DNA sequence: CAGAACACTCTGTTCTG
DNA sequence: CAGAACAGAGTGTTCTG
């Protein structure tokens, strides 16, 4: 496939176990080892797409997890 | 109140008609004047508080207008 | 492919008449 | 008070093993 399983932007290959775009790749790496205080403002099922992926990083991260992205 | 009617943060007085913090004051004018494409990732009722006011500018603008802000 | 180093978005603060 | 404008976190792209 050529679409990111997380946001639907054009995929640049398989990153951390899942086919993702470059911004989802580094969002995930940064989420896992960084210092964020993400919090959903809706009901933990925000729509994650290219247009809205910056809106709820907390749902973005959860969607990354469910798709199976991992470091290990 | 010292409280912002849009986001609950400590308010710096009445701006464009409504008691607001400084961030919402300048968020509101930037929104209205420079219209661009804000879209809710939930169901257009995102909680707007200090921790989460960057998440959904569409709802943030929506709460601003309801609360009564304007430039006229 | 994983990471680094860059550049961008947008926001929020401080300063002013 | 409204507005100018600098500084910042968070994000995204380009590049370099
Ligand atoms: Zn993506
Ligand atoms: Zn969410
Ligand atoms: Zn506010
Ligand atoms: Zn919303």
């Amino acid at each position: 496939s050529k679409i990111c399983l997380v946001c639907g932007d054009e995929a640049s290959g398989c990153h951390y176990g899942v086919v993702t775009c470059g911004s989802c790749k580094v969002f995930f790496k940064r989420a896992v080892e960084g210092q964020h205080n993400y919090l959903c403002a809706g009901r933990n099922d925000c729509i994650i797409d290219k247009i809205r992926r910056k809106n709820c990083p907390a749902c973005r991260l959860q969607k990354c997890l469910q798709a199976g992205m991992n470091l290990g």
